[PDB]
């Protein structure tokens, strides 16, 4: 029988992703402030899931649910809370361990489910196994009821505990939990809904069902959009023991979370047929790769315990969410999928991260070159990993179409693909070498020909060295088995070689770091942009041992095991989409990015005017000039503006109606410590 | 053949307006303020309207268009705009002439296709003509372009006029015109769309193809909650003349541009079928009744033009167009239907508005009931009013079901639904001597026993007199016929003395009112709730008169003809959503109806305690350490603290939950309603 309908959650995911990365990028343009984005998620929030649940589980017939699948899910979700608070309560500090104790577990179990799990699972099931689709509004709603109220009782714990209030018992403490679950509108509406499935014979009886469609189906986008305006600030640097608790907690939900779902839904349900059974386990790792809901940071700032942890874990859960849900799923179709299919399908993966990788790739070009950075270093060396990557993804597009034609032109093909491939990978090493000689004392200048030079030609001489060495086989339908144990040994040779040359040069590096133990401001740029290239130099890192690892295990074991095929498709994941990881990297310096009288103009600096410019000049202004930056905070701090978004909004009003202007006015209003001037 | 799909339309404009009510009760709830408004706004306006329309015009096969239909339409808002156009030019004043002749054109011409049209559309059209639904995409936007840009040049001009550099010329006003209409996110994603379904063959890339169904799909909620949001302050009173000049731009966009759209498609389309030609000028015509788009006050206030009338008129549209497109779109399906189903479907259109209305009418019996101004006058027969017209809904849900069943038992039902409806009847003449017996001298003090027990009993006593004279016929469908010509003499009566009652009561608070020319705000707020009663025995009497001019003209000419079955259906709609009308009269003050420390405060206090306490209280403090909370409310948004009334609201609600401030007895939570507060 036909799988689960793998080829449309590339689409879905382009869906659930692109519409949080439209509402990223508009928070982070000021398109939609933050003030802004508390209309959409209220709409959200108070009436189109509301709307969603009740239309959802008035329909539900009841009869016919798997209730193994809800048990299953629910105790794995209950497992993982106990393994995650009882460990919280045992390791964290006696000052906030009920606190977290609380909310990690909660962002260990409460997936987002709603806004991004539905639309996942609807591509995947709806045609295949459309009575999975309800399993979302089940299981997330009952996850809620019954976890949701043992981390809120442990918050209420720490909130009692802090305030002393010592003479009052359990009664107020389980009764604030159970009073925050029931009014939540996801349990809230579940209980109105499943009473209304009773009351009604489960039809939603016409008057209504277009007043509920409408809002339920306007759901999904609007969530997204939030989702990504409520991520657009969030990624603030953390202690390194938060990035090890994040990453422990981030694990929990996307690995051991969707583990411990397949193998309990191995064990309850004991139904008949295998078929179903592997899908409805492969539904459940699917399930559990969701990332952590917003709902999860809302309470967090509810109970102002572990805000910053619980926020950038749940952005960073949302990101991570979606290689390892693409991966997964398609991992979980290849054992059930026969060799040559099996080909073009890591194939079609390839093909799909390659398309919308070379537009990041794109994108994350017109940065570098816009930006003029492309001139400085180590941008330069980062522009030519750049091209080398969408170079890759080109080649990857091209060899899709070309892999069965042109049966000697694939030789051209693979000199592009493979040879800019190697390239990605020598700039990696050459790139990290530049880290260690930024961070060395700067007269060891880079000789920047030489390693240009190296970036291009070492790979481009590597490939006409297996031209020589290989033999020709078009008939392999992968473009990295073109030319066979040949192609496989000089591709790890490349990327051992990149490898040792990048971990050498990252330690060195590291070593010059220990060692440290307008124009100022843009070098102070320049270096904390060659620390976002060593975060770019770590994931890369990864990234290659991958390929690697998985060169060596094919050439240890010429005759290739399952586990082989994991690899492969892992190495095809890395090699085409380090584009996303590059354009996840670039895409933050928002004014270098983009920019190298009205009566709401009016009334902005009538409002200042009339009012705050004394008192502004009396806190901010200094020997009649001040920082952008402190205005903003000033705004913020005085309440005229909600936020950073907003405030530089107000300071590009101010701008725009002439109260103040740039020292020398070549500048717009910007955050980024330029000075200004009144008039 | 079978019609265009009616039934799915009530449903589709609960949907629509239902979602709109949703909107405006968040935003008058302060749930969202306004803005927090803009980003469902911005979502909408930037993201999911450009999605919807770049999906919908790559998909669209040009080679299958009606071009007869978009050049009808568009000849039709072409005509309107002309009208419209020539004739604010030719009669407005000369300072604002230009202004008006922009603006008011495109207020009578651009109709909300996209929020509002095409639920509406689909849910008729869907099944029978899917071709329909791309005409909205096809209109909307073309239209926009066509028409748009003169609107534009006028208040251009205007600003050039005022502006007074007059050394300037055609280009940059013809320039600025053409700018506005480009960068518009429908104009431009329709172009790029465009091109995209020439370059793509039609084929959305399916990799993009859920991600544009994702934005899309989510416009349709999200517009129309975001139009509740952004009607929620906006119906101001206006000078007489504006709500004359009001009246006629909404008949233009609702009345005058409908009829056009469907002459123009009778002189255009020249196509064989003749049911298929008559489902497009129905089409036509409904298209025609669809609300002016809030566009249009964004382009107001982006003028900074008309901004009052035009935004005004745009919510009073809305709220216009929703019982105008139910009547439309039944009475153009009526002369395609039989006598029999015809009966059916009328009773059907009486027990959809019955039903919602006796929820809108529970809503605002709540409403009378807990504000305990059931209690005040004229509240206490308000009361009765609404109680007559719950009573008359839950008759016409009985009705509907009784009508075929327990033929002796009709006559309690019977007796049910026309006392209680002859009892609106006479609650209208009553209510409205209760207006004029108020704005006379109090000392001429209402007597309430006698007209409650008028009210009620005057009623019943007709109903009981009509079951002494008429004849029963329960195999008559409509409850209208339940006693023949006896019923439509009774009613007649009923009503030609309830409009005699409330025109001569009306008049005569009407010549009281011209001989005008805590407790105090409270009693002023019973005369301004008066004024709304106003209001209400007003569009009231012109249901009163709908409802006599039926039973006249049947009783005249008892052959009836196809102009009867036109009045006995807009009868039933004035008869059983006159709860509607209540629903929204009453549907005002808030904290009446609904009323009888966190980190986010602490800061809210710290805000106002570190910097702006003591230039506050130099403001407004006055020896009456005290304040209004309305003039507070003003300084937060003078001081721009809060953006607008709703955030004022909020602020002052935070700074009273942190104990900033409290009202002065502390029996009251934070209002803008005039009340008085103190410092700590
Ligand atoms: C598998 O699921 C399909 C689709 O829901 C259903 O038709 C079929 O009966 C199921 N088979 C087994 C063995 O459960
Ligand atoms: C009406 O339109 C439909 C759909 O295009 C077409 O199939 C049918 O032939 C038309 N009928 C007439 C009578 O024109």
């Amino acid at each position: 029988p036909p799988s689960m309908s793998i080829t449309r959650l590339f689409p879905a995911l382009l869906e659930c992703f692109g519409i949080v990365l439209c509402g990223y990028i508009a928070g982070r343009a000021n398109v939609i402030t933050s003030t802004q984005a508390k209309g959409l998620g209220n709409f959200v929030s108070r009436f189109a899931l509301p709307a969603l649940l009740f239309k959802n589980m008035v329909v539900l017939n009841f009869s016919n649910v798997d209730w193994s699948f809800l048990y299953s899910i629910l105790i794995a979700k209950a497992s993982v809370f106990f393994i995650v608070c009882v460990l919280t309560l045992l390791v964290a500090s006696p000052d906030s361990r009920f606190s977290k104790a609380g909310l990690f577990p909660i962002f260990a179990t409460q997936s987002n489910d709603f806004a991004l799990g539905y639309p996942i699972v609807e591509a995947l099931y709806q045609t295949t196994y459309p009575e999975y689709l309800q399993y979302i509004y089940l299981v997330a709603p009952i996850s809620l009821m019954m976890l949701n109220p043992i981390g809120f009782i442990f918050c209420e714990i720490q909130k009692w505990k802090d305030t002393q209030n010592a003479s009052q018992n359990k009664i107020k403490i389980v009764g604030l939990g159970l009073l925050r679950v029931l009014q939540n509108p996801i349990v809230f509406m579940v209980f109105i809904g499943i009473a209304f499935n009773f009351i009604l014979d489960r039809k939603v009886p016409v008057y209504v069902e277009n007043f509920l469609d409408g809002l339920g189906n306007s759901f999904s986008g609007s969530a997204l959009f939030y989702l990504g305006l409520t991520m657009v600030g969030k990624i603030k640097r953390l202690k390194k023991s938060a990035f090890v608790v994040l990453i422990l907690l981030i694990t929990a939900k996307l690995l051991v979370l969707p583990l411990l779902c397949r193998e309990m839904v191995e064990l309850l349900d004991k139904g008949d047929s295998v078929v179903n059974h592997t899908s409805l386990s492969n539904y459940a790792f699917l399930y559990g790769v969701f990332p952590v809901a917003p709902g999860v940071a809302i309470f967090a700032t509810q109970f102002n315990m572990e805000v910053e942890i619980i926020t950038s874990g749940m952005v960073i859960s949302t990101f991570v969410s979606a290689p390892i849900m693409y991966v997964s799923a398609w991992l979980l179709t290849f054992p059930t999928m026969d060799p040559k299919p099996l080909a073009y399908a890591i194939q079609n993966v390839s093909f799909d991260i390659s398309i919308v990788s070379l537009i990041s790739l794109i994108w994350s070009l017109a940065i570098l070159l816009l930006s003029k950075k492309y001139k400085q270093l180590p941008h330069m060396l980062t522009t030519n990993l750049l091209i080398a990557q969408s170079i890759v993804c080109a080649g990857m597009m091209i060899w899709n179409f070309v892999k069965e034609k042109n049966f000697v032109g694939q030789i051209l093909v693979f000199v592009l693909l493979y040879s800019s491939l190697y390239s990605t990978y020598l700039w990696t090493g050459l790139l990290a070498i530049s880290l260690f000689l930024l961070k060395k004392r700067e007269r060891v200048q880079i000789p920047v020909g030489i390693i240009i030079i190296s970036g291009w030609g070492i790979p481009a001489l590597l490939v006409g060295v297996l031209l020589i060495t290989g033999k020709h086989n078009g008939d392999s339908i992968d473009s990295a088995f073109f030319y066979g144990k040949e192609q496989m040994i000089t591709t790890a040779v490349t990327l051992f070689c990149s490898i040792l040359i990048a971990g050498i040069s990252l330690m060195c590096m590291n070593q010059t770091a220990q060692a440290g133990s307008e124009e100022e401001q843009y070098l102070q740029s320049g270096d904390q942009q060659l620390t976002r290239h060593v975060l770019l130099c770590l994931l890369l890192i990864i990234g290659l041992f991958a390929n690697l690892s998985s060169c060596l295990w094919w050439l240890f074991n010429q005759e290739p095991g399952r586990l082989y095929v994991e690899l492969q498709f892992f190495c095809a994941v890395f090699n085409f989409g380090q584009g996303f990881i590059s354009f996840g990297i670039f895409g933050l310096d928002k004014h270098l990015i983009i920019l190298p009288v009205s009566e709401e103009i009016k009334m902005t600096c009538q409002q200042f005017i009339h009012y705050h410019r004394d008192l502004c000049i009396r806190n901010i202004v200094k020997e009649g000039t001040f920082c952008g930056c402190d205005l903003v905070s000033w705004l913020i701090e005085v309440g005229l503006a909600s936020d950073r978004g907003e405030a530089v909004i107000y300071g590009d009003r101010l701008v725009q109606g002439g109260v103040i202007q740039h020292i020398t006015n070549e500048y717009e209003f910007r955050d980024e410590y330029l000075f200004y001037r009144f008039l």
